């Protein structure tokens, strides 16, 4: 199918995407972790996207993710996740072509016993992926929490 | 990777699965679909679910949803899934393994501008996988909006 009109500007993204990323957050020792994003589509205004991590010294699974990526041409996005620990988010944002940026912010956290927001921002940085998650709980305002960089497949 | 404990007992999703469905709901002419429905894990308590649906006579992509099943010992099971329309469920209930059933209603739907629950009851019969996806709103209550019946491929 061809790209829709609404997702072609975030034809950059559609592939698939293998690097390795960096937690930490306060009471959560830092660690690293391998990481795969699949962005891919079926000819309608919405990219379905699908990511896992796992372990860097064996590949042993750790967690999922999968959602979609609904762009408009005023710039504006909503992005839907549900993730393998149970939890779900909307997030709305926007983007920058020239940038070849997104930047996102949860309008809702479901079924999280702690979060409470989440930002989401990618960024395109030499034909890598890069992003930052942020989080937020009811005691600690939101800042970082995962960091990662991909390679395009 | 060996299927985990708390997976074993619904290991009869496991794998693809392929058939039609129909959808009707107040203000909304019944109408059908295909659908495939794809059941993985990676030997965490966590059943992948991925689905597609298209139109019957074409096989033109329609909608698409994706998300995890994270059953417990004690019968419990929650759900989340992320949907292509951009709306999120966080899906809880049980499971009954005589009956080869799976019944959740949402404690959360998100996004959405009109509807309020969602409930999905799995049912396999005769070895196919077989639903019904009933809908709420503000002014229709919980009633059948979609049922499917799925062979395994």
């Amino acid at each position: 199918p061809p790209v829709h009109p609404f997702v072609a500007p975030l034809s950059y993204l559609l592939g698939t995407w293998r690097g390795q990323g960096e937690g930490e957050y306060p009471t959560i020792p830092s660690f690293r972790y391998g990481e795969e994003i699949r962005f891919s589509h079926s000819g309608k205004p919405v990219i379905a996207y699908t990511q896992k991590t796992w372990k860097l010294e064996s590949g042993a699974p750790a967690l999922a993710e999968s959602g979609y990526f609904r762009p408009r041409p005023d710039g504006s996005i909503e992005v839907v996740i549900a993730c393998s620990t149970g939890l779900v988010e909307v997030q709305k944002g926007t983007y920058n072509v020239d940038e070849q940026s997104i930047k996102l912010k949860s309008d809702l956290v479901g079924n999280a016993s702690k979060v409470k927001e989440i930002s989401r921002e990618f960024e395109l940085v030499d034909g890598k992926l890069s992003y930052v998650v942020r989080l937020s709980t009811t005691t600690n305002p939101l800042q970082p929490a995962l960091k990662a960089i991909l390679d395009k497949l």
